[PDB]
RNA sequence: UUGUU
């Protein structure tokens, strides 16, 4: 596939960019290998864990495939460990996610995505609820899309004042 | 009791 950065762990201390492009050259085309260093004191060390880039997601998921939890290297008593990079996550869903407040205590998780579908695709939608059930009057929303968030936003808060709450509904982005 | 899982 498209060009993807893996991080990965259990990698010995003592190995550099050299040794670990060999290793995952293997596997599949390298763009890029970084390892993550500690500069806090003299000399600079390694974390014991890099970046590598392969060029397309085939690689990067066959080197996986070969490597994760399979391929021990020298001296470490774990297996190699890895996953996509922090810096791919795209579509934080943090990002992507509404608390709506000030909505009636009956409404429904059916009610709230019923009331925010016009505005796109919901893909998960939360009454908070205390222990006895009862709603706390307040959902989150999560849209597909921030994009399809920051218009519920502006067509929807304070647009209404529902059933038993004293103030118009919250609509905005969660904590 | 404007309540952010």
């Amino acid at each position: 596939s498209d060009a993807i950065k893996m991080f990965v762990g259990q990698v010995p201390r003592t190995w550099s960019e050299k040794d670990l492009r060999e290793l995952f050259e293997q596997y599949g085309a390298v763009y890029e290998i970084n390892v993550l260093r500690d500069r806090s004191q003299n000399p600079p060390q390694s974390k014991g864990c890099c970046f590598v880039t392969f060029y397309t997601r085939k690689a990067a998921l066959e080197a996986q495939n070969a490597l994760h939890n399979m391929k021990v290297l020298p001296g470490m008593h774990h297996p190699i460990q890895m996953k996509p990079a922090d810096s791919e996550k795209n579509n934080a869903v943090e990002d992507r996610k509404l608390f709506i407040g000030m909505i009636s205590k009956k409404c429904t998780e059916n009610d709230i995505r019923v009331m925010f579908s016009s505005f796109g695709q919901i893909e998960e939608c939360r009454i908070l609820r205390g222990p006895d059930g009862l709603s706390r009057g307040c959902a989150f929303v999560t849209f597909t899309t921030r994009a399809m968030a920051q218009t519920a936003i502006k067509a929807m808060h304070q647009a209404q004042t529902m059933e038993g709450c004293s103030s118009p509904m919250v609509v905005k982005f969660a904590d």
